[PDB]
DNA sequence: CGGATCCG
DNA sequence: CGGATCCG
């Protein structure tokens, strides 16, 4: 995939928001715009992007085997590089140029943890996770864990998660 | 994605590749020798249909690992790179108007028997062997035999010698399970 | 830092 | 079973 400007990425996401769907045992099921979250360097508002990252919120665990492996994009030329239930990397054609589109899935209960993970940047996550690891925790895209057991946090949004974990809330573009 | 191949098709592809593999080392084209190219995977196990072609490249110096697969060259053959690093490089190659997957792996000379053992498989066989060794506080991989994170210096050269030294019955590749 | 998908 | 490359 070629590199994109921030505005090019935003235009691609805008286009994709009404055109994502998946095939579920022969039935085309549309993915709702409210369940599509821009993540990665695009959410961090970086001037150039290596690719476009979208997080898809899947409402039922049983649908994970169907969503990314049978992903459909109305009107758009694409091919699949690698694809499973949780990550699907596509090469898309946008105005005669090839760009990389990375799709990820989260369940509703994972959403704040997934948004936190997929926003990055990697350096920031490593720091946060190292600090939590010193206190016998493990943070990932699915939850907060201690002794391989989910720590049930009373939170909904990414902001609530970050503050509950004991860190300073920063907007995506100021996380470093 | 790559299409499936017959055993003969795989063998023909390997035969062709044996004289045509090289790599670029700081602007210098260095040919890979046929003696340092080993057919591995399902091709070595003589399976009737193959999902891809697996080659193990024996690299004579540790310093070359950063150069070999990341600057791989194949004379005359159309290919593209899917994923690539120092130890694994997956290519899609064009062979008689069809696309196939070619998987290249690297081993150092001292790793050769271990690498051949690993890359021959099948997976079920390796899991069984490794589970048994794990019970005795060993760890076997493509690079060596280890105990307490330390290389167990075995006095062996070939894959057959390794298998017997590990305490297992030697079987030819096609009879491993 | 931690996991996904892939490699035998 | 154990590791590589790539994902944030
Ligand atoms: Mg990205
Ligand atoms: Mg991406
Ligand atoms: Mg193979
Ligand atoms: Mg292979």
């Amino acid at each position: 995939g070629g590199m994109l400007t921030l505005i090019q990425g935003k235009k691609i996401v805008n286009h994709l928001r009404s055109r994502l769907a998946f095939e579920y045992n022969g039935q085309l099921i549309k993915i709702l715009s409210k369940n599509i979250v821009a993540v990665g360097s695009l959410r961090r508002e970086e001037k150039m992007l290596n690719d476009v990252d979208l997080l898809i919120i899947v409402p039922e665990k049983k649908l994970l085997k169907h969503v990314l492996p049978n992903i459909r994009i109305k009107g758009l030329s694409f091919s699949v590089k690698v694809c499973g239930e949780r990550k699907c990397v596509l090469f898309i054609e946008w105005e005669k140029k090839t760009y990389q589109l990375d799709l990820f899935t989260a369940l509703a209960e994972e959403k704040p943890y997934a948004i936190f993970h997929f926003t990055g940047p990697v350096s920031y996550l490593i720091r946060i996770r190292a600090a939590l690891k010193k206190k016998n925790y493990k943070l990932n895209q699915y939850g907060l864990f201690k002794n391989q057991t989910l720590v049930p946090l009373k939170i909904t949004t990414e902001k609530e998660l970050i503050k509950e974990l004991g860190f300073t809330y920063r907007i995506p573009k100021k996380r470093l």
